[PDB]
């Protein structure tokens, strides 16, 4: 179990412009396009972001080659950032694929503000840790998938995704 298939569970994969569970515009594995009304607005970016007339359809290479960029920005934000990069220098490797995780969803400034539960994490407070990251929206939008990334911090185990 490595980043890219744990993600790959989490968020599928949909070669064709959907709609998130919050309303708003995706395509591929979780790429966000817009969060505006527009699927109009949307296929735009789609074409800008692919370099192609998609026409609100894409290919299995296309949503990978997004996918591989996101993940990519997704650490190298963590790594930039001064709230992030220390709570996932002082992680196991297990830990640390579980902040890329929340980071790729929520982004950076998004988890830079799970304050708390950094706080936590970073003093290695694992059970005490995971009942706070509960306590957000996150957990009560998308219950079942932030469970398997809490579980992921709380034990350090790839275990909730084994069964997936």
């Amino acid at each position: 179990m490595n980043i890219f298939e744990m993600l790959r569970i989490d968020e599928g994969l949909r070669l064709k412009i959907y709609k998130d569970t919050e309303g708003y515009y995706t395509i591929g594995i979780g790429h966000l396009l817009t969060k505006s009304p527009s699927l109009n607005a949307a296929k735009s970016e789609l074409d800008k972001a692919i370099g192609r007339n998609c026409n609100g359809v894409i290919t299995k290479d296309e949503a990978e080659k997004l996918f591989n960029q996101d993940v990519d920005a997704a650490v190298r934000g963590i790594l930039r950032n001064a709230k992030l990069k220390p709570v996932y220098d002082s992680l196991d490797a297990v830990r640390r694929c579980a902040l890329i995780n929340m980071v790729f969803q929520m982004g950076e400034t998004g988890v830079a503000g799970f304050t708390n539960s950094l706080r936590m994490l970073q003093q290695k407070r694992w059970d005490e840790a995971a009942v706070n990251l509960a306590k957000s929206r996150w957990y009560n939008q998308t219950p079942n998938r932030a469970k398997r990334c809490i579980t992921t911090f709380r034990t350090g185990t790839w275990d909730a995704y084994k069964n997936l």
